[PDB]
């Protein structure tokens, strides 16, 4: 509260560390469904159903231009990518399975790096 603060958690490396995690996600062999925005002209249903599209290239641009106020807003966009994938894709599809694998991969890096 006013003039009463918890001790300062060192956040000065968060930008660099989110950038490393994002690099690792970009280079994973199962990243291919997520590298670029889904083409809203060519994928029937996507525009109406997926209210907030997100992809790795869009996160990378946001990260590079100061559009994440903190490391939690970065994690929310990464999870958005996988939540969107689960909304649109069957679990038993190549893309469905890719999204499960990537979410697992991310959440381990996240815990190991920050928790």
């Amino acid at each position: 509260s006013m003039s009463v603060k918890k001790p300062k958690r060192d956040d000065s490396k968060d930008l660099a560390l989110c950038s490393m995690i994002l690099t690792e996600m970009e280079t994973h062999e199962d990243a291919w469904p997520f590298l670029l925005p889904v083409n809203l002209k060519l994928v029937p249903g996507y525009k109406k159903v997926i209210k907030k599209p997100m992809d790795f290239s869009t996160i990378r641009e946001k990260l590079s231009s100061g559009q994440y106020p903190n490391l939690e807003t970065f994690a929310l966009d990464v999870r958005l990518v996988f939540d969107n994938c689960e909304t649109f894709n069957e679990d038993d599809s190549d893309i469905g399975r890719a999204g499960h694998n990537m979410r697992k991969y991310f959440e381990k890096k996240w815990t190991d790096t920050f928790k």
